[PDB]
C-alpha cells in the first residue's frame, strides 16, 4: 500500500492563542532541529513508497515527523506545549520501533533527542 494522509495541521474548530512557550517552542526548539546536519529524514511524514517501506504504516499507527510539527506551530494548532512535545517524542519512538539499534537513521534520531532535551530544558515559564 501508499502513504496515509499526513497529520492534521490545522482544526478550524480549535480555540487558538499565543503563549511566550508555544512561540519559543517555534523559533527555538524548532529552528535549532530543523538546521542540524541530520534533519532532513525528519522533515516530512516518512514516504513508505519512495523509501520502499511496505511493513511501515503496519507497525507505525501513529506517525509523526518535524515538518508536521512546524506546520501545527505556524497554524497555532497547539493550544498546550504539552502537545507539541508529545509529537516529538512521538517522532523519536517511532524511529526506535521501526529501526534497529545502531542504523545510522538510530544514531541521528538520538542526536535530534539529545538536543531537543537541552532546548525543552530552557522553555521559558
Ligand atoms: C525517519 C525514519 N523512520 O524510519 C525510517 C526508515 C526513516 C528514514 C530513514 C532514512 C531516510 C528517511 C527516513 N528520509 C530520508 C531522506 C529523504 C528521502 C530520500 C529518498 C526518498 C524519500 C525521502 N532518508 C535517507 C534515505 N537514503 C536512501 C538512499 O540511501 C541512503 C539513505
Ligand atoms: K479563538
Amino acid at each position: 500500500s501508499m502513504n496515509p494522509p499526513p497529520p492534521e495541521t490545522s482544526n478550524p474548530n480549535k480555540p487558538k492563542r499565543q503563549t511566550n512557550q508555544l512561540q519559543y517552542l517555534l523559533r527555538v526548539v524548532l529552528k535549532t532541529l530543523w538546521k542540524h546536519q541530520f534533519a532532513w529524514p525528519f522533515q516530512q511524514p516518512v514516504d513508505a513508497v519512495k523509501l520502499n517501506l511496505p511493513d511501515y504504516y503496519k507497525i507505525i499507527k501513529t506517525p509523526m515527523d518535524m515538518g508536521t510539527i512546524k506546520k501545527r506551530l505556524e497554524n497555532n494548532y497547539y493550544w498546550n506545549a504539552q502537545e507539541c512535545i508529545q509529537d516529538f517524542n512521538t517522532m523519536f519512538t517511532n524511529c526506535y520501533i521501526y529501526n534497529k539499534p545502531g542504523d545510522d537513521i538510530v544514531l541521528m534520531a538520538e542526536a535530534l533527542e539529545k538536543l531537543f532535551l537541552q532546548k525543552i530544558n530552557e522553555l521559558p515559564t
